[PDB]
């Protein structure tokens, strides 16, 4: 029966919320639904409950869940982002589709980073475009998300695709630009960062190196 109910209910909610406060209505319930099963029930049913309370309420409209999922990631929504999370992380079949299409994400804006590329200054921007992209996205699956590695091995597998970038036709522009950002760092000539902070941009290159193929 609370298959039933939450089969019925389900289908109520979204008629009348999109997909944006859909998702705290549903956790509105779940959290609900963990109090009103532990103060009724036998301990023993506390997860086939939810995870009832879930196939019938989450995994039900699992495409529809996975239709409104493309304006989520494009717009860095905190909250909608999070909430949509914890919901296909108890699916079977729902999270799989999240990360692929985040790791769509970060192979579109990490281009965007390095696609304006300076005729003067093409080493520094390449890495620094690098770090604004992986130092916002590690913070991303961190500040909102849990520590997932399916998300991190997304984010790895996505700035490798654009770090290793190849022209139609041409070589990829990885391997000169990052031996360039070094010899340019390395260097007495001007006015150096000193080795106090020599150390920490070198640190960070290791990050760009890393997804070097």
């Amino acid at each position: 029966e609370t298959g039933e109910y939450y089969k019925q209910e389900a289908s109520n909610l979204l008629q009348e919320s999109n997909c944006s406060q859909y998702m705290e209505k549903v956790l509105g319930r779940l959290k609900d639904e963990e109090i009103r099963c532990r103060k009724y029930l036998h301990p023993s049913s506390y997860t086939k409950v939810i995870h009832e309370c879930q196939q019938r309420m989450v995994a039900d409209h699992l495409q529809f869940l996975h239709a409104e999922c493309h304006n989520i990631i494009r717009q860095e929504k905190k909250n909608d982002m999070a909430n949509m999370y914890v919901l296909l992380r108890a699916v079977s079949t729902g999270l799989p589709h999240m990360i692929q299409e985040l790791q769509n994400h970060i192979h579109d804006e990490g281009l965007r980073a390095t696609s304006n590329l300076t005729q003067e200054n093409m080493p520094t921007l390449f890495v620094e475009s690098v770090l604004e992209v992986h130092g916002k996205f590690v913070q991303l699956i961190n500040t909102v998300l849990n520590g997932d590695q399916h998300f991190m091995s997304a984010l790895d597998k996505a700035l490798t695709s654009v770090v290793n970038y190849r022209e139609p036709k041409s070589v990829c522009k990885a391997p000169e630009l990052l031996a360039k950002y070094c010899d340019n760092l390395l260097k007495k000539s001007a006015k150096g960062m000193t080795e106090n902070e020599v150390e920490d941009r070198l640190t960070s290159f290791i990050t760009v190196f890393k997804y070097i193929d």
